[PDB]
């Protein structure tokens, strides 16, 4: 009954869970231990990475594609894959609101290996992953009305060609499953137990675009999507495409009051945020925000609502109650409490949710259990394994937006407040305040048991599979050869690598020679990476232990020019170098 | 001694990072080792927009066009031994850079690519009467001119250089040819003289030709007697720099009037000043030594006053395999990184000068475990004559089981080292992206920030002339400037709204958005992000920031703060259209 949790992690002692911290504008995901709340390691996504080369390499440009073109992400919601109601530890994925893309992150080498940019759509805002039977789909909300085409000659939100629409991706091939059309718009998203229902949030089911418009409605709503029914269609045919794109296209709208047999609309209010699905598959909670509520929606009365047996949509709302000014999330401690954030009271409330369904009955029972002072304005909140049904109970995390006062002045710009609640016991207990750079918004945590990691690569890693492809053209064999192949202006460097010394120690190039370095690293020592840097080239890459990685520049620059290893790999790590010698034109 | 912080309490030093190569500055507090901020300088940052908005690629200037660096040495100016806490100072060893962080508010300000040079390596500090230059090594020989004509390393006119960077001004001041090569350096507690490792003497380019000599050298540098050849015009410049070049290199077994070479076991890497200003103590690396050089001997070595440059040698302490740095506590112990032995060595200075005498007295007092492979170490204060003695960090390279597994690559791992008393003790495993090289602590009352921005900061004054010239007031106007083919957007913003909140181009058009923060309460800060295209960037309190961008696509394109502002915040949106191209002239 007492919150009692040990929060210090010693030199040589090990963390108890992983967490996975969304990398907020600055567009990366974070690894953290928990409960020390230290960052273990950083998962270049959206971001270019100088460190390890992603977005400058061949491999990362490959997975991003076109969009390699961006430097920029802005991410909210890392979840990991599920099979059954539980993790399974296979796949970490990540919505981009900058630049309107989904990414996936295997977890066995954490790393970012597969991206898509959504096609028609602007801004992939909430995120969430099927549970039951198994991450069979990645969903994800766009967040932001745009007309269809969006050639400039319409611009009107009202437009019946304008809407933004459900996105389904196939989460093993990362291809596009389906798209739905709906009314309004798409904020945050969750999934139930059995694989059937999905739902969102929607806050501008005004269709403005100005403040107040947004606002004008006293009920927006949660579209619930029947997910059997789309999958019905798009077997059957029924469905059209939208511009070069041949995503299947179902319309989830509202025709003349009439229900797509996709989707169902519960009014909410009020421009409602959180949509969090309960641990025991009982309720999509939505988070009122504008009105000091959660509404709480019965998965159990679905059925009926899309079998036509419920006389009004709202007969699916079993409970709203009251909780504080600005709630905006909801989080599970599996012991059948709810725990929301209240941004404007700079709190998080912990409420019973029996309880609160019983009082919407009429019955005269508080249901809130305590409400704790966090630092401050809360946004996302997340209990430990809370998006599965072996939610433990046992941590919670509050991601706050104003830190103020509660670390040293840094300048203008201040850090988020990750703060770590013991939620073990009756009681609430603040035990950290961790801060965050550039509004990680949302974190996920796993036990330890449940992520299993690579400690070197596999000479077949899909990761660098083409390379091996474009080396197999050359007839070279990576795990020995140290050569360099010209054809025509382009030159392709093949070695290996073994601390402390490149495979190849130099190569001449002529001026304006497209260069392609492949480097394969045939230590086989577990943290023996090396790195390699042109200097004054803008190139850097990593190179962990039995990986092949690449990357191509051109040698512009007449003369003598040096490369070097980066990462520190040997006591002679300093003088493992090379030269490129670049003749004249 | 407090070790842990808790909610509510705060740090009582800050620690400024490098990034390594990942190539940003971070902010930590200390003893709690967490990462209180991110200052982009070398990398590109999505969330601040560095790299991507018209006032930092500005401060980059040409080398804007790279998305890498690779820093190792963050260092504060100073002024007569102490931190001011004016300016941070680091290299670029990627691209040839240094740059300079203003600590009021935490952003990088200046940067210049150093002319002639590849690599720019260790980086350092004059600490009296003030930091009037920045000290930085090029570690890499090459060719003058490096026109691919010659290649060879042996070549009269190939060669490095040591560079001297005006940290007011952040131009050059001068350049010194030497010989051999350079690695890590440090500055005396007088003005005059200056020191680095070399390890290449033999200027070399593979790995056996590199360890060949039993001794390379540190070289130690005039500095008076730089100032006084270049007051005097006595100095070359090379191709289009006009940066003084002075001479530095022996002539046929002379010594040149700016430099000294005294002969160093083996391939040495760290150099590091004392606190008390005695020594340039080199950290033998190949060699299991510290070479300990008596600054009050150089004026006498400079003058000819001794035999032999090893004179102004006066201890050699053996110390363990793979010495790499050494630092202060300020009470006449020096701490070394054994990086083979896998330890800090903890030992007497002036007991290890003894010993060289002669003398048989055992001057290390203690070797304490790391794990594993230190790199470098930092006591707090330590570059600086209040050195005291409370904190340690040392930077290892292998952290292999020390933290949970995250795949094949591993963080390296930073320990925070208790040295306020006779014993050091192990406290902390820090884990940290990247590979930092170096940091360095600073007490909390040495840092002053700023939470609202100044509307003349230099940090954006050219956008606020650029502004002027459209006759706009920044402060209070949302008006859109059309010029051809470029749009320029200025708009004030306050939460939770854009000041302008639509407008519409030609497709093709070059727009540039201009915002100012008119927010006045501190932590109210906003993004600014256009989707599809590539745009992001913050504007803090009182702060113009700007970014230029392309509109190369039809429709209607969202823009939104990303930065969380208000209970609004999700709603603080605008939209741009973008009219198509086959209805405007082609
Ligand atoms: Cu390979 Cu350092
Ligand atoms: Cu301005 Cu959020
Ligand atoms: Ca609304
Ligand atoms: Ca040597
Ligand atoms: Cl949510
Ligand atoms: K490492
Ligand atoms: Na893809
Ligand atoms: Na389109």
């Amino acid at each position: 009954k007492e919150s009692k949790q040990k929060i210090h992690v010693g030199p040589g002692e090990l963390d108890d869970y992983y967490g996975f911290w969304s990398g907020g504008h600055q567009g990366e995901v974070r690894v953290l231990g928990v409960p020390s709340m230290r960052e273990l390691m950083r998962i270049p996504v959206f971001n270019v990475d100088s460190a390890t080369g992603w977005g400058l390499t061949n491999e990362s440009r490959h997975i991003m594609g076109d969009s390699a073109k961006f430097l920029n992400g802005d991410c909210h919601h890392p979840h990991i894959s599920m099979t059954d109601g539980k993790y399974d530890g296979k796949y970490l994925f990540i919505n981009d609101k900058a630049n309107s893309r989904v990414a996936r992150i295997r977890l066995d080498i954490m790393k970012c290996d597969k991206m898509i940019t959504v096609p028609n759509v602007q801004a992939i805002a909430g995120l969430r992953l099927q549970k039951v039977p198994h991450t069979k789909y990645v969903f994800a909300n766009a967040e932001f009305i745009i007309p269809h085409p969006n050639d400039g000659k319409v611009f009107d939100l009202q437009d019946e060609n304008s809407y933004t629409m459900y996105n389904a991706i196939d989460a093993e091939t990362m291809e596009m499953a389906f798209q739905v059309i709906v009314d309004g718009n798409l904020d945050n998203t969750d999934a139930d137990y059995t694989g059937r229902f999905a739902a969102a949030t929607c806050y501008n089911s005004e269709k403005a675009f100005d403040l107040g418009g947004m606002m004008r409605n006293e009920r927006d709503w949660v579209v619930v999507f029947d997910i059997h029914a789309v999958e019905a269609a798009v077997k059957a045919g029924d469905f059209i495409t939208l511009g070069d794109s041949k995503t299947p296209v179902l319309d989830g709208r509202k025709k003349d009051g009439k229900d797509s047999k996709f989707t169902r609309y519960v009014p909410v209010p009020k421009n409602p945020h959180g949509c969090n699905t309960s641990s025991d598959g009982k309720y999509f909670i939505a988070a009122g925000k504008l009105s000091p509520t959660c509404s709480m929606i019965a998965i159990d009365k679905l059925p009926d609502l899309f079998a036509g047996k419920l006389a009004d949509p709202r007969d699916v709302i079993v409970g709203e109650p009251e909780l504080g000014l600005g709630p905006l999330h909801t989080t599970f401690d599996g012991r059948g409490n709810a725990y929301t954030t209240l941004f404007i009271d700079s709190q998080v409330v912990k409420w019973n949710m029996e309880e609160a369904v019983r009082a919407y009955k009429g019955e005269k029972v508080n249901y809130i259990k305590q409400k704790l002072d966090v630092h401050y304005q809360p946004g996302h909140l997340h209990a430990s394994l809370c998006e599965t049904n072996e939610a433990d109970g046992k941590w919670l995390v509050a991601l706050s937006k104003f830190s103020k006062d509660r670390f040293l002045p840094v300048g203008p710009l201040h850090p988020e407040n990750d703060q770590l609640i013991d939620i073990s016991g009756d009681e609430m207990k603040l035990v950290h305040d961790g801060p965050t750079f550039a509004e990680p918004h949302d974190c996920i945590m796993a036990r330890r048991d449940q992520i299993k990691t690579k400690k070197i690569w596999d000479r077949n890693d899909p990761f660098f599979a083409p390379t091996v492809e474009m080396a197999k053209k050359d007839g070279i064999n990576l795990d020995t050869d140290n050569k360099v192949i010209r054809d025509g202006n382009k030159v392709r460097v093949y070695m290996t690598s073994m601390a402390p010394a490149f495979g190849v120690q130099e190569f001449t190039v002529k001026q304006g020679d497209e260069v392609t370095v492949t480097i394969t690293n045939i230590d086989q020592i577990e943290d023996v990476s090396h790195g390699f840097v042109v200097v004054n080239h803008g190139v850097s890459m990593e190179i962990s232990p039995q990986q092949t990685s690449s990357i191509t520049f051109v040698a512009d620059k007449p003369g003598l020019h040096w490369y070097y290893c980066s990462w520190f790999c040997h006591a002679l790590h300093m003088e493992m170098v090379g030269r490129m010698m670049v003749e004249p034109a």
